[PDB]
């Protein structure tokens, strides 16, 4: 019984780039080594990533996972315990997790637990294992297991009665309120049961709807935690084992955040990921004088920089001064680009061209014609200069339809649709409280393709067939015209999730039936 | 002996037990009438299909024990029909019961539950592993659901129970050519197992998909004996020859022509969505062109010309030949037709984008804005008077991103999403060649609540906590209150699932993680 230490991996992928993951694992393994680690320990499915959703269905991505596997093999002299998709001669594909030293596959595990609830869907594309891995390093008994095994009693105890010291856990688990501290508490009371280890190492950043916390951690077999990464964070975490204690070192940590600072961290970082994911050069949007936009305003400046963030106020004829100087005030305290556009031409013409089929009392039709010139006029601007438009709706508003189709609902990404108003003002007077002047003003808290039959031609070899670029092409397609229209069809994802529903006549219909990522890294070559 | 089947190709309300529980037993009785010794339904016809997270209610078995109490009453017919099964243990089976003077004679639930392309059933349902055999009259009926007869192993274990007659309940959704390969491929399987097969399947659109019915019986020879109609509700009855041990093969028409049935198929969807979500009709921009010309006769197929509004919205460079072949159609058919110029509208946003714009060079920014433009359009004249907007992209369009967000994609049903451009010409080639003068011009085919912090909480009550009204008001809220949160949060389901995604930080996010019909029937009480 050696001592050694202990890497944790919080680690961002980018779903279906394994050829990113892969490269950024083996940097993260040599950062590892330079640090004087023994085993280094990466999130749930860490080669793809998670949720890569349909992804996980392509044909060819056995033979990526043996590229990848190929590559991990240079890496010398530092166990690595990492997430792969393990397809079998059979063909039965699991949700595994490898260890694996100088190019030898030490073991392999496959997930026995496969969440099919709330957000998750992993019987759509893995079949459960049945089996246990423990491997001995250095004197050490290690156990494995995959995220919701540890929260499976019977999985869990099944290793314990294996006499395991320490368990290393893979997870790809999303957050939620609370939910980082619970889990330390949880599995600590869980260590101290088994008389065992737990080392968990999670997923951290924003993809698409989802967010992933990190707060990775080590819990000793007494029950208290050695190791506490922050939530949010990206980076490398090394616990150390003590020979003579038998315990990890207990390393000091800052206080647990409150609740809505954990919130509010988030949702900056979600935004700032799905900001650079997509490329965009920077973010626009409407401020009402209004808190919800104002809270944005916030997020969207802390998550990328005031330089690239873009506000706009487009009052119409009910539109206080008031409402004009806080928006303004706002936009100067933070330094953010400020312009007013108003509406009111915009709306009556519009006024005017309805009047014929109007003839008709005034009701919410008027009020959401202007909504959507603020919408359109928003989307101009994004469309000519290329900023993300960001929504500013909130989960109240959604909850009860107080939200204008096409109108206070355009936007490419709505920081605050699952925040209640309640929390809203919650966050807003949290992130006050972060500067001697308040950035968000006290008072606003107290109120040319080829022709369709060649296009139709490529698109259902891609989607019903679901054939891979060197497949469509090898029907007698040209090279260029194929990765142009393979890139288009991932690239428009974002657009038709926004479309309304419609009826599927086809083995392949876009919503429902094919499930992809919007922020998607599978490359095109085989 | 001989018998009579009655096949109950039957349109269920999703979510509304009731309803569905009362036509079954009208059905039943109709049965009666017509002689038949037992009626089968399609699979969770007391439900329905795709009824999603309701299967997850609390109080989903207290109202089939309703649904079953009421289902007893029915005397002198054997009932087959589907239904949520859940047991001491609180497991939940995708069920078939049979039922005869109030007596559950069996109960089978299903073996193969389908997790992949449009099914779910492994988020709601655990698998059986038992069969259903009965002897009625000196007949073994074997009883199967939907994705059972697909399984061979599932299959053959009924052929060594030597069944004469397999009765299948089926929620198979159509897609193109699927209505033919089931009889061609189940009338093979029947002739290889030497076993009868009574195909029921629901019928009517629903949500994003369609259900074609096309029931059928096949004999144990291999010969079809029954063949219902496509796109139809309807009682069906076969017939047991005692002496040949066949059922009497019944006269029906030929098979409709690939393009026939999908026309057919779409005029049915569209019929269903705009009477189950009760709208007085439909509107829908007409460009002159191929799309919105098929969407307008799909659309006065579905529901009369008397509930349908064409509009034609022309800019600059619209041709005048646009504007006559629209117009042309719309006499045609009967519809009512108006023109909506939009160079003012457009023009007024132009003058206050240009401060913004300045000299950057046009592009694909001032075409947005006409699109934009009539998609406010069509949403005032929709908000005013309450059509139904028809939004008329083609699938070959989404794909590439060949349309406008909240111009072009504006809509609550798009007609044609899953329809490619190829096959958007050989629906209107179909359509024009019903009638002895074309409806669509040849040239076209050759060019007040409480505050938020009351709404918050009973919000939280019905959304993370999943609470029924009467637990959600034993907290202490006003009963009217509850009841108009609860409306409002089910009518403004099709308006959340057309907004941008945004982050999850609570433990029920609206998308993903809360998966629930947009045409929805779940009673409010017990
Ligand atoms: N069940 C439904 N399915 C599709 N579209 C619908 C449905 N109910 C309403 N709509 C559309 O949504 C509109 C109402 O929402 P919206 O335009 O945002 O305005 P409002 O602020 O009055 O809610 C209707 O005018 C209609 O076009
Ligand atoms: N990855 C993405 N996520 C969210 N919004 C996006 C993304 N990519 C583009 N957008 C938005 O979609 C717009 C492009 O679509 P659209 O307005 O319909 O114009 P166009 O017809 O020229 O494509 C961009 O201007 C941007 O606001
Ligand atoms: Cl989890
Ligand atoms: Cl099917």
């Amino acid at each position: 019984m050696k001592s050694f230490k202990v890497a944790l991996a919080q680690f961002s992928p980018h779903i279906g780039n394994i050829d990113s993951n892969t490269q950024k694992m083996i940097e993260q393994a040599n950062q590892a080594k330079k640090q004087d680690a023994d085993l280094i320990i990466f999130p749930e499915l860490s080669v793809i990533g998670y949720p890569a959703e349909d992804l996980l269905l392509r044909p060819n991505l056995n033979k990526r996972m043996q590229k990848a596997f190929a590559q991990l093999s240079e890496v010398k002299d530092i166990v690595m315990v990492f997430g792969f998709v393990n397809q079998t001669e059979d063909g039965q594909r699991y949700n595994s997790a490898a260890v694996m030293k100088d190019g030898q596959v030490l073991g392999v595990f496959n997930k026995h637990n496969l969440p099919n609830y709330g957000v998750f869907d992993e019987k759509r594309y893995f079949q459960k294992g049945h089996q246990h891995l423990v491997f001995e390093y250095l004197g050490h008994k290690f156990g494995v297991l995959i995220c919701e095994d540890i929260w499976s009693i019977n999985t869990v105890k099944q290793l314990s009665q294996l006499n395991v010291d320490t368990v290393l856990v893979l997870n790809s688990s999303p957050y939620e309120v609370g939910k980082p501290q619970h889990r330390k508490q949880t599995l600590s009371e869980l260590a101290k049961q088994l008389h065992l280890n737990i080392v968990y190492v999670n997923q951290v950043g924003g993809q698409d709807d989802l967010i992933f916390d990190g707060t990775s951690f080590v819990s000793n077999q007494n029950g208290e935690i050695a190791l506490q990464a922050p939530s949010f964070k990206e980076d490398l975490y090394i616990a150390e084992f003590d020979r003579d204690t038998k315990l990890y070192k207990v390393v000091e940590s800052a206080p647990a955040l409150e609740t809505f600072a954990e919130i509010y961290q988030g949702l900056v970082m979600a935004t700032r990921d799905y900001v650079e994911r997509s490329g965009f050069p920077g973010v626009i949007l409407g401020l009402s004088g209004g808190i919800d936009s104002a809270l944005t305003l916030a997020i969207a400046v802390d998550a990328i920089g005031a330089e690239r963030v873009q506000a706009v106020m487009m009052p119409y004829t009910y539109t206080s001064q008031i409402s004009v100087e806080d928006a303004a005030e706002q936009a100067r305290r933070m330094g953010v680009t400020f312009g007013i556009a108003e509406i009111h031409s915009i709306v009556n013409s519009f006024m005017q061209t309805l009047y014929p089929f109007f003839g008709s009392p005034a009701d919410a039709t008027e009020e959401n014609l202007q909504a959507r010139a603020r919408g359109t006029l928003l989307m101009g601007l994004s469309n000519k200069f290329g900023n993300l438009v960001l929504s500013t709706g909130n989960k109240s508003e959604l909850s009860v339809g107080y939200c204008t189709l096409y109108g206070d609902m355009v936007g490419g990404f709505a920081v605050l649709k699952d925040v209640y108003k309640t929390i809203v003002f919650e966050l807003a007077k949290y992130r006050n409280s972060l500067s001697e002047t308040p950035v968000i003003p006290e008072r606003v808290i107290t109120r040319s393709l080829p022709a369709y039959d060649v296009l139709d031609a490529i698109l259902y070899a891609y989607i019903e067939e679901d054939l891979g670029q060197a497949d469509i092409i090898a029907k007698g397609f040209d090279k260029e015209v194929v990765e142009k229209v393979i890139r288009l069809v991932d690239r428009n994802e974002y657009k038709r999730r926004q479309g309304a529903i419609g009826p599927r006549i086809t083995s392949r219909a876009f919503s429902r039936e094919r499930r992809y990522p919007i922020v998607n890294g599978w490359t095109a070559n085989d």
